[PDB]
């Protein structure tokens, strides 16, 4: 059986290139040695266990038309170490063991599928991942520990998302985390302790949010940050604004401009421009 029908094989490494061929199934009779399956741009709807041989290292399955990946599906691919599912517009939810085996997994890109919520238990056990996307989804909330066991990961994709809080062990577990995008959500509030653990932090966007304001022992539980963007919140430079502003007089980060909202006497001008003494009256 040498290679999949309408598909091309190469064998250094085992490869089988199924892209473009606008399948509605995955093909059969994958070569079990194979380490590279690329399925993109196909229109493939459903995933089922049996279907996936277990030498996999990289698996893309971006721009299909996927609606459900069954229970199984990825449980014997103990290899696997690029995952990428991104672009499956009806794709819409999870099922909580989805990621099941995947112990060596390095890179998953869920980037652009529709996800509203995540099980909460959906990442548990993904002890090699790196790198994960889940930008431009409608994300409504992350619960606590919903990237808890994710030790090595390095960036945390969350931008264009629906996100409005971020609670105290959101992040809890992010020791290796080198850059955190969230912007473009509706944030409104970050609890003081969310960023608590965050020691190798150096990127944080924030930028295109509803911020008013934002804590204080927030960025000091940030040692490693070298840059900061803010820009495009409403912020609030009135007293709400004190520990943001305390925080910036002995910080040496580059940053974006902090832009005034309000109150109509400080609109436009920068959180940084205040003094001590606007602070006086709090
Ligand atoms: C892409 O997947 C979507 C979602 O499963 C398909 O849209 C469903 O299509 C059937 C028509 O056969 C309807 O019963 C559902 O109402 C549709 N659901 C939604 C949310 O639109 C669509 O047919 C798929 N297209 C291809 C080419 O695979
Ligand atoms: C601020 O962020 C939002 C994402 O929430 C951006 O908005 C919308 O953004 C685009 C249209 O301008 C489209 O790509 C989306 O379909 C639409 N999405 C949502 C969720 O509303 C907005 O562009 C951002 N603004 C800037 C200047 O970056
Ligand atoms: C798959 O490929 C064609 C031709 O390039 C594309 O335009 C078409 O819409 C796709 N097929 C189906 C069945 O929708």
């Amino acid at each position: 059986p040498s290679c999949p029908m309408l598909c091309t094989c190469y064998s250094s490494p085992p490869t089988v290139s199924c892209q473009a061929n606008n399948f509605s199934s995955v093909p059969l009779s994958l070569p079990p040695s194979t380490q590279r399956l690329f399925l993109q741009n196909n229109l493939i709807r459903s995933l089922r266990p049996g279907t996936f041989g277990p030498n996999l290292l990289t698996l893309w399955l971006f721009s299909n038309n996927l609606s459900t990946i069954y229970p199984g599906t990825f449980r014997h691919l103990q290899a696997l170490e690029e995952l990428d599912l991104g672009d499956n517009r009806h794709l819409r939810s999870l099922e909580p063991d989805t990621f099941q085996g995947l112990e060596r997994l390095q890179s998953l890109h869920l980037y652009r599928c529709q996800l509203s919520s995540l099980p909460g238990n959906i990442f548990r056990g993904l002890v090699s991942l790196q790198y994960l996307y889940l930008q431009e989804n409608s994300l409504l909330h992350l619960q606590d520990d919903l990237f808890a066991d994710l030790a090595n990961l390095s960036h945390l994709f969350l931008h264009g998302n629906r996100l409005r809080l971020l609670t105290e062990h959101v992040f809890r577990g992010l020791g290796s985390l080198d850059r955190l995008l969230l912007h473009g959500n509706r944030l409104q509030g970050v609890h003081r302790a969310a960023f608590h653990g965050l020691s190798r932090l150096t990127i944080l966007y924030l930028f295109n949010n509803s911020l008013a304001s934002l804590p204080g022992e927030a960025l000091a539980d940030l040692p490693a940050l070298e840059f900061l963007r803010l820009n495009a919140n409403p912020w609030a430079c009135d007293c709400r604004a004190r520990p943001l502003w305390a925080w910036f007089q002995r910080a040496r980060v580059s940053s974006s401009d902090v832009t005034c909202a309000t109150p109509p006497e400080r609109q436009g001008r920068d959180l940084r421009t205040l003094r001590d003494t606007d602070f006086q009256a709090c």
